[PDB]
RNA sequence: GGAUUGAAACGCCAUGCUCAGGCUGGCGAGUGCGCGCCACUCAUCAAG
């Protein structure tokens, strides 16, 4: 196993017709409004849990693609695990969940906080016009 | 390469505007009103 070698940068264009793409919990769930320049808004939090439920879809389980952070998409059919003081248990978090391997978790740990800040980083993701 | 009160963080699941109801019943464009009163095609020119 070796890491990726190369920074990298990445713009998604992606569209919505007749929808909600990411209702505003402050707004009666109306579609987020940016203030400013009146462009839509999509938190990058709803992208991460979009990205999370694909992932948890697609390898259902496999050896090293367990998903930590689920919203009821769960399912209790069969895992498996790599078998591996906090150094220990926390390289073992990130060697088989990809969430927290992608984009980090906070463990209730003490010697380091629980930061780990994982390699992927998203913005709010705004309208065009 | 230890720490940007940070690191992780869906507003989200779903819900017929529907059932229906003449713009109708009936009402002359009509009564009447000269295109009419006049005005040369005409004054000439072998047939070869």
């Amino acid at each position: 196993m070796t890491a990726i070698a190369n920074r990298y940068e990445f713009v998604l264009l992606f569209d919505v017709e007749n929808g909600n793409p990411n209702g505003d919990p402050d707004a009666g769930n109306m579609p987020r409004i940016d203030p400013e320049t009146g462009h839509g808004l999509v938190t990058d939090v709803c992208l991460k849990r979009k990205i999370r439920n694909h992932v948890a879809l697609t390898k259902e389980g496999a050896e090293r693609f367990n998903i930590y952070i689920q919203e009821k998409a769960i399912l209790n059919e069969t895992h498996e695990r790599a078998y591996t003081d906090a150094k220990r248990v926390t390289d073992w978090m990130c060697t088989n969940f990809y969430d927290i391997r992608t984009f980090g978790a906070v463990m209730t740990t003490e010697v380091n906080c629980g930061q780990v800040r994982g390699p992927v980083q998203m913005a709010f993701a705004r309208s065009v016009e």
